[PDB]
């Protein structure tokens, strides 16, 4: 249907959003992104500022969502989407993990049944103006 702020997404729905990539992690099974639009969601994991060792600089608290990418989504993004990039995720699915936190999932879809996509957004696009503005306010 249309785009949501990350504060508006709920579990077990299809949604679309713009976000900034905070963290990436590739593995032999999948590719993981942690993204934010600097809006808070009560089901996101609360990122701690106190962790003894971490390369995460922010945002802290419940402001970012983990996205797991498998199969073609992994192969496409794993050496392409980078920390600090802006992304637009379209028609992606949300779920709740074993511990109750929201996450986003992109399952391999060779049948092309669900129409999902993730693409990089050029940093000058106006749809990113609110993220940039909220980042300033968050900080």
């Amino acid at each position: 249907d249309s785009f949501s702020l990350l504060s508006q997404i709920t579990p077990h729905q299809r949604c679309s959003f713009y976000a900034q990539v905070i963290k990436t992690w590739y593995s032999d099974k999948n590719f993981t992104l942690y993204v934010t639009d600097y809006t808070e969601n009560e089901l996101f994991f609360p990122m701690s500022p106190y962790t003894s060792s971490s390369r995460w600089r922010g945002p802290f608290g419940r402001f970012s969502i983990r996205c797991i990418l498998w199969d073609e989504h992994d192969f496409y993004c794993r050496n392409y989407i980078k920390e600090g990039d802006y992304v637009v995720m379209k028609n992606v699915r949300t779920k709740i993990d074993h511990l109750g936190y929201l996450e986003c999932i992109l399952h391999g879809d060779s049948a092309k049944r669900y129409n999902m996509s993730i693409e990089k957004v050029d940093s000058e696009e106006p749809e990113l103006n609110e993220i940039k503005s909220r980042k300033r306010l968050y900080v």
